[PDB]
């Protein structure tokens, strides 16, 4: 419960710095995993890798859906490229979904941030451990 009152979470930010090593690092400490850039603040995502990407690990993404009309996928260090139906799916959202590599992708969203200011940033850090398993 931290020291009797939860810790400060940075409320839609268009400051990405420090990505490499660690995941993102800026504002106090390493972030890494997934971020949720989103207007209300800036959330951790749950998932870990690529591929994990389902419409169910879309939770919190259609549940924020009405606030986001851009939806800027970074697949960290390679590009993995949403299936036609998830994409033909987040359209019918009226969400406009693009997937880029995290470094443009920072570029993009700190434009359009400051555009529509409904930009919705889902960053996933890249696999330093280069673990992705194999059957």
């Amino acid at each position: 419960m931290a020291q009797r009152s939860e810790i400060p979470h940075f409320p839609r930010t268009a400051a990405i710095d420090a990505y490499g090593k660690g995941g993102f690092y800026f504002a106090g400490m390493s972030h890494q995993g997934s971020l949720l850039f989103l207007p209300d603040a800036v959330w951790g995502w749950d998932v870990t890798k690529p591929e994990q990407i389902d419409r169910y690990s879309l939770q919190r993404v259609f549940d924020n859906a009405n606030a986001i009309d851009t939806l800027i996928v970074g697949t960290g260090a390679d590009v993995w490229i949403a299936p036609r139906q998830l994409r033909e799916a987040l359209r019918g959202v009226n969400v406009v979904l693009d997937t880029m590599q995290t470094g443009p992708a920072i570029r993009t969203y700190n434009i359009m941030i400051g555009e529509r200011r409904r930009v919705a940033a889902a960053l996933i850090a890249v696999p330093l451990e280069h673990h992705h398993h194999h059957h």
